[PDB]
Formats: structure tokens, C-alpha cells, sequence
């Protein structure tokens, strides 16, 4: 079906405020007469480039901005051409993880980094240290208790600790990203990968944990941390545990160093509703009560918005947001940044589960992450899992 002139369709991600999005999609309405229908499909994200390289699919499309630079090279978003003023409504390092070869290819909503979330009840003095943690979690267990659970099938989850002692993506150097200089398998990424490993040979941690597991127990009281992001704050709120969000632990002493992202909300260059688009998104979303409708939903973290930004900015939670982001890094944008999350993916589970060591892991990780995708799920690249060899023990 192609995109239907005279309506908004817009997809976003399960975990973010989707009802809240809804809502000003209803004023919208309310003041323009145009429908806006706002949908959460799943791996919507791997989805977008297929549909809309035929025409189709939403005519707004939010995700974080890294997934943006492929979308952008492949020619599946409109360009962004705010007026300076209106430029001048957020802040101006979230247009710079918005640009794409010159071109501004979205609009930033918000700014994303993990932090540790703990249970002051359990652990009222969080651990500054990862080193520390085998030993809490020794002390925990025998009260009934665990230290730390969190995500261990997503990347996004573990790359703090594997960045945090020189682990890297691509070198940036110049002013652009050289794919040819990837940092999975250094020193640092080998001693933050091992680290990790480690907690679950020891069974400080299981290697099948999820967001969902990890969620519950936290939100249960049944693990004195975990970590997340703003969005998760929500349900954690719900469950009424007394909760501290505060700034990572360290590794060798050095910063854990999460991959900062910019919740961002592109146009498809195949909509006939680019005008009423980038209206939504301007007037509508990027307002006071627009952002607010979402952030109360599911919170937002540190917006892009100034105004909004200024009145949410006492929030200790969004403090150690900001905190956090800053010991990290902002995500390359470019093309080359799906084969890198799908490589580092199948190198944490493969480590993790014990089917191959965090060398040959790692190894591989190097190889793939620089190799090109032809479609925006690397398919064909993903067939290397094939030469993986099961433990067997
Ligand atoms: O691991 C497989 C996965 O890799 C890629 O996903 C990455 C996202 O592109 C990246 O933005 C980040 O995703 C996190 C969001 O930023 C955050 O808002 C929240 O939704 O949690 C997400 C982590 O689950 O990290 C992931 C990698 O973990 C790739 O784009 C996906 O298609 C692929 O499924």
C-alpha cells in the first residue's frame, strides 16, 4: 500500500512514549483535520528501509539517530530545512548528531544515555567500581539477593563496559569515520569483554538474561541494580522500589563510556505529507506540551528542547543522565553502524554463553563490523555465524 496523501502514519519504538505521541497526533487532528496514527511495529527499525525503498511505510519514522546515516545514504529520508530560528529552539549539539553529509536528515527529540539504577533499600551506597561487584553480589546472594542484572542480548547494554578501557568503533579522525580502523578487538575491548564473562563463569550473572528478566527482577526487588535508560524509569516508578540513578561504575579505573544516543524523527522521502511532517514535528512535537505529552509517558531523558529542557533539569535522575552521557561518546551515524551492532550482538552472546572465547569472539567482531551490508538487516553478512563452533562440554 503506498502512503496515504491527507494523513500521518509514524512509527516509534515499543519501549518509548507512545500514547503520550498519540495524544499530540490528537490535537493535531483537533487543529489541522489530518489523521495522525501512531504505531510501535517490532524491528521497525530493520523494517523502515525495506518498505520505504518501494514506497512505502510511515511518512515519520523515530529511532535513535544512528540507524539514520544508512537510511540517508540509501536515499529513504527528505532532507530537514528548519529556519535558523527555529534551529535555535534546541540545542545545538543535537542537530550535529542529525547531520549527514551536509545535510540535516532529522529532527532531534531527545538525548539518551544509560546509567546504574539501584535500590537504596538494598544498596544505599552504589559501587563505584566494577571490580567491586563479584564481591557484592557474593554478600547479596547469600541474603536472598543479587547484585546486578541487566540486558545481555543487546549490545547497547555492554558496550559502556567493553568502551570503558579503550574498546572503540570506528576511529574518527579528520572529521569522518574511518571503517577501516575498528577497535572491538584491542586490548580494552578484550578486558572489558573478559570482565563481563567472567560475572557469568562465576554466576554473578546468567547469560540468557533480557530486558524483560532484568526489568522484573529490579522492579520485584530481587536485584540491587541494574541498567537502563530514562525511558525504563516509568515502570520502575510504578513498582514503587526506592531507586537512586546515578553514574556507572568504573573499569581499571577509567569511566564506563555508553554510546550516547539522539531519539530523532526522520521524514520518508516517498511521503506526499513531507509539509504536514515537518509541521507535526515542529509545531506540534517540538513544543512545551508536545514534549511533555511523550516524557510523561515514558521519560525522555535530557530534551533537545530548551525550554522543556530547562524545566525538567533538577531532576537528580536526569543529572546522572547527563553525567553519563558525557564520560561516553555520541554513536557514528553512518552505514557502517548496523554491521557493527549485529557483529558486536553475536560476539557478547557467543562470549557470554561460553561458545567461543572472548578472543575469537572479538575477532570476528573486527572482521564483520567493517564489512558491507548490502541490506539494512546484513543478511548475508550474518551467515559467518555458520563457522561458530558450539562448546559441547
Ligand atoms: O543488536 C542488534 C541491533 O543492533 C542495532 O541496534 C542498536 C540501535 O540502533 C541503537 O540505537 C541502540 O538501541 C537502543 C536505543 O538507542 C534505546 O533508545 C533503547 O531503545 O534501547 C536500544 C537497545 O535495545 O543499540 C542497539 C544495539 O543494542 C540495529 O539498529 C538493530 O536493527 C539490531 O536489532
Amino acid at each position: 500500500m503506498k502512503i496515504e496523501e491527507g494523513k500521518l502514519v509514524i512509527w516509534i519504538n515499543g519501549d518509548k512514549g507512545y500514547n503520550g505521541l498519540a495524544e499530540v497526533g490528537k490535537k493535531f487532528e483537533k487543529d489541522t483535520g489530518i489523521k495522525v496514527t501512531v504505531e510501535h511495529p517490532d524491528k521497525l527499525e530493520e523494517k523502515f528501509p525495506q518498505v520505504a525503498a518501494t514506497g512505502d511505510g510511515p511518512d515519520i519514522i523515530f529511532w535513535a539517530h544512528d540507524r539514520f546515516g544508512g537510511y540517508a545514504q540509501s536515499g529513504l529520508l527528505a532532507e530537514i530545512t528548519p529556519d535558523k530560528a527555529f534551529q535555535d529552539k534546541l540545542y545545538p549539539f543535537t542537530w550535529d548528531a542529525v547531520r549527514y553529509n551536509g545535510k540535516l536528515i532529522a529532527y532531534p527529540i531527545a538525548v539518551e544515555a544509560l546509567s546504574l539504577i539501584y535500590n537504596k533499600d538494598l544498596l544505599p551506597n552504589p559501587p563505584k567500581t566494577w571490580e567491586e561487584i563479584p564481591a557484592l553480589d557474593k554478600e547479596l546472594k547469600a541474603k536472598g539477593k543479587s547484585a546486578l542484572m541487566f540486558n545481555l542480548q543487546e549490545p547497547y547494554f555492554t558496550w559502556p563496559l567493553i568502551a570503558a578501557d579503550g574498546g572503540y568503533a570506528f576511529k574518527y579522525e579528520n572529521g569522518k569515520y574511518d571503517i577501516k580502523d575498528v577497535g572491538v578487538d584491542n586490548a580494552g575491548a578484550k578486558a572489558g569483554l573478559t570482565f563481563l564473562v567472567d560475572l557469568i563463569k562465576n554466576k554473578h550473572m546468567n547469560a540468557d538474561t533480557d530486558y524483560s528478566i532484568a526489568e522484573a527482577a529490579f522492579n520485584k526487588g530481587e536485584t540491587a541494580m541494574t541498567i537502563n535508560g530514562p525511558w525504563a524509569w516509568s515502570n520502575i516508578d510504578t513498582s514503587k522500589v526506592n531507586y537512586g540513578v546515578t553514574v556507572l561504575p568504573t573499569f581499571k579505573g577509567q569511566p564506563s563510556k555508553p554510546f550516547v544516543g539522539v531519539l530523532s524523527a526522520g521524514i520518508n522521502a516517498a511521503s506526499p505529507n513531507k509539509e504536514l511532517a515537518k509541521e507535526f514535528l515542529e509545531n506540534y512535537l517540538l513544543t512545551d506540551e508536545g514534549l511533555e505529552a511523550v516524557n510523561k509517558d515514558k521519560p525522555l531523558g535530557a530534551v533537545a528542547l530548551k525550554s522543556y529542557e530547562e524545566e525538567l533539569a533538577k531532576d537528580p535522575r536526569i543529572a546522572a543522565t547527563m553525567e553519563n552521557a558525557q564520560k561516553g561518546e555520541i554513536m557514528p551515524n553512518i552505514p557502517q553502524m548496523s554491521a557493527f551492532w549485529y557483529a558486536v550482538r553475536t560476539a557478547v552472546i557467543n562470549a557470554a554463553s561460553g561458545r567461543q572465547t572472548v578472543d575469537a569472539a572479538l575477532a570476528a567482531a573486527q572482521t564483520n563490523a567493517a564489512a558491507k551490508c548490502n541490506t539494512a538487516t546484513c543478511a548475508t553478512q550474518r551467515l559467518a555465524n555458520f563457522l561458530v563452533h558450539s562448546s559441547n562440554n
